[PDB]
């Protein structure tokens, strides 16, 4: 397509969705695709046309809930989960947004890279997902990948600590995600910083390699940053 | 253009020895095996999935099945894309469908408590949208059911020698013999609307292995 994708990356709570879907209302050419983490906390699959009619769509399980409660049971089925439902939406959105916008930009909220490099990664690295676990994953992610349009155009990494990521979790106040100790954010965070600002993380994507990437700090309270942040991200946007 | 016809039944009713037979009556007939090996040593010497999945169902049924009908899909497109198409009159069969792994095995999983509810919700969106995305280039012109009883299922269980299947009981073939009954013969069993269109040939394979049952085929599929 002629729509820009762009991904936003960066650790649980450093500020992606607030950041991104304040930025996005600057043009009329630039759509966000959020993280369907709602589809994760509450599991839901289609129902029959005529049974709708008369049975609601009730709340399922929270697989998130599942993978933070038990990591070494539930990891594979949420990654997995996680991934299709992210491919879903971006193309989705890719396939009718943006239709007749002049420069017409769509930001990801996290991307298929990030979900198999950082996320499903460090769960195997830490033996919650096992070697048949990891190579099915990866198997099914080479796949889907083949198959499926989605390759990104650039990548904004907000970078913020494990201790601001940390105070932020506690901020936004989602109950599965109470109980992450500093340790599981750090790992996240040294995964994003090999991938996105050593760039020393190998994927099987050779053209991540160079994909342009800006890199932006977020600790700061919000106001404080801004202005230089959208700044940054237009010239970024006026190099691609 | 290639006409795509899947062969179902139970476990070891002899879907694979007919489709074999099948294929050699034509250049212009191809097969798509199910991926068993694949599943049976895990690569991109890996796990055996099968086993854990019959060893441990409770904790590795979702994961078999979605590996399952991933690899399946997978064979398939990729069997549609080069195998034949050069061909006067190209036909492909189809060792099981994404349906029989969805319809029969997945949900009877679901219905011994195999899977829990999340995980069965998990499958069907996945393969809802697999299926969207997909299928509409994987869609059945017919279906032949391969009928043996359960008992000569577990025979021939035991006659094949696949390790990970020498436990399996009696009662979980009578299970599966009447999920395919109930789809393949009552018709009685999905949310694939084209499905109750397709026409079924319905093979009795009791019987010690012939001929007119390949015959049988040949014809049904002029009716195609
Ligand atoms: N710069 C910032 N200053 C103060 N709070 C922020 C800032 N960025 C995000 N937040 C807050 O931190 C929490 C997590 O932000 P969120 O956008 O949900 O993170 P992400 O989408 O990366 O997981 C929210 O409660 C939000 O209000
Ligand atoms: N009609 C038949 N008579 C005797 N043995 C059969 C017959 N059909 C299949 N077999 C044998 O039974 C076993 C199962 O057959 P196979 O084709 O592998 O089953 P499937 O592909 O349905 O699982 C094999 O060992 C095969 O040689
Ligand atoms: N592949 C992913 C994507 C997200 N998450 C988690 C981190 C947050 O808790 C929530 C939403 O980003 O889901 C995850 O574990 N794995
Ligand atoms: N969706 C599927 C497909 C096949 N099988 C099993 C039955 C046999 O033991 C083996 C190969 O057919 O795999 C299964 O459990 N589920």
């Amino acid at each position: 397509t002629r729509i820009k994708k762009i991904s936003i990356e960066g650790n649980i709570a450093a500020g992606k969705s607030t950041f991104v879907n304040i930025l996005k209302q600057l043009s009329e050419d630039w759509e966000v695709v959020p993280e369907p983490v709602a589809r994760w906390s509450n599991v839901q699959s289609t129902q029959d046309e005529f049974e709708e009619l008369t049975m609601s769509q009730k709340n399922g399980g929270n697989v998130l809930q599942m993978m933070y409660e038990k990591p070494e049971r539930w990891s594979f089925t949420f990654q997995t989960y996680a991934c299709l439902s992210r491919i879903r939406a971006q193309l989705a959105s890719l396939n009718g947004k943006l239709k007749d916008a002049e420069k017409p930009v769509l930001f990801f909220e996290r991307s298929v890279y990030s979900d198999r490099y950082i996320f499903a990664s460090n769960l195997y690295e830490s033996e919650s997902m096992n070697e048949t676990e990891w190579t099915i994953y990866q198997d099914w992610h080479d796949w889907m990948n083949n198959q499926f349009s989605l390759e990104l155009d650039g990548i904004i990494y907000l970078q913020a600590t494990p201790e601001t990521c940390l105070h932020r979790i506690y901020l936004r106040g989602r109950n599965e995600e109470q109980g992450i100790p500093l340790e599981y954010l750090e790992k996240l965070h040294y995964k994003h910083e090999s991938w996105l600002l050593h760039r020393t993380l190998k994927t099987n994507f050779d053209y991540l390699q160079e994909v342009p990437i800006l890199t932006l700090d977020v600790n700061e309270d919000f106001k404080d940053k801004y202005e230089s942040l959208v700044e940054k991200v237009k010239e970024f946007l006026s190099t691609l």
